[PDB]
């Protein structure tokens, strides 16, 4: 899918959802005035406005502020979103060095950590309302909402964001590993593209400046690599970063 906005994002995806788990991801981030770089869960079809439920966990470091990202809570519906907005600082700054950022999802609670740490637990409340399955995802785009992420310095493209693996559990409650309540189910060292796995986003939406396209998603070197660039400005041409 093409528009004619200048600018090219990408969204990688899992082909398959699942209900509850802990999902990992060692990644750098990317960061300049009016970026979005994240990690979240999202039920596909949330953004159908036929009063569906609405079900996401987000992880998202906006531009403007490198140091820290947001957490936050999806639910209700299109059009009547309830939200619980929360900042968590990160350090060194996320688009200086590669974290941890781990996403936990029970029935009961859902849980943000970086490099271990937790930095935000939520129990009950909208976890209640985050019924069905959701996928893993991971997007990197410019939202033309300057007060939330800052105006957009273009002098900064191209931007990258690096994700070195992920890590998907089931929730395995009493029955998980080490102790633990979840149980490790695959991993991804980002070595190749796996299409059996994953998907290219391929579309945009209002408020975003950029297309998501399957040029902005590549691997090389044992990353996985999302790219933030002018249209037709896609390919890596440098050093991919050591983890
Ligand atoms: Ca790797």
């Amino acid at each position: 899918m093409v528009s004619a906005k200048d600018f090219s994002g990408a969204e990688l995806y899992t082909l398959e959802e699942v209900q509850y788990g802990k999902f990992e991801a060692r990644m750098k981030m990317a960061a300049a005035s009016g970026t979005v770089s994240s990690m979240f869960l999202y039920q596909n079809g949330s953004e159908i406005a036929d009063g569906r439920p609405w079900v996401e966990v987000d992880i998202e470091v906006l531009g403007k502020n490198p140091g820290s990202f947001q957490s936050n809570i999806i639910t209700g519906k299109a059009g009547a979103q309830k939200t619980s907005e929360k900042h968590h600082a990160v350090s060194p700054a996320a688009d200086q060095a590669f974290h941890t950022y781990g996403l936990e999802w029970t029935p009961n609670y859902v849980r943000w950590t970086v490099d271990g740490q937790e930095v935000r637990k939520t129990e009950g409340g909208q976890v209640s309302n985050l019924t069905g399955t959701q996928g893993l995802r991971f997007n990197l785009w410019s939202s033309e909402s300057a007060a939330w992420v800052g105006q957009f310095d273009e002098s900064k493209l191209p931007l990258f964001q690096f994700i070195n693996w992920v890590k998907v559990y089931k929730y395995t409650p009493g029955q998980g590993e080490g102790g633990s309540d979840f149980t490790l189910d695959w991993t991804d060292n980002f070595d190749t593209f796996d299409g059996s796995r994953w998907g290219k986003g391929d579309w945009t939406f209002d408020g975003n400046r950029v297309d998501l396209t399957d040029k902005n998603i590549y691997s090389r070197d044992g990353m996985l690599i999302l790219a933030l660039t002018r249209k037709g400005q896609e390919s890596f041409n440098g050093q991919v970063p050591r983890d």
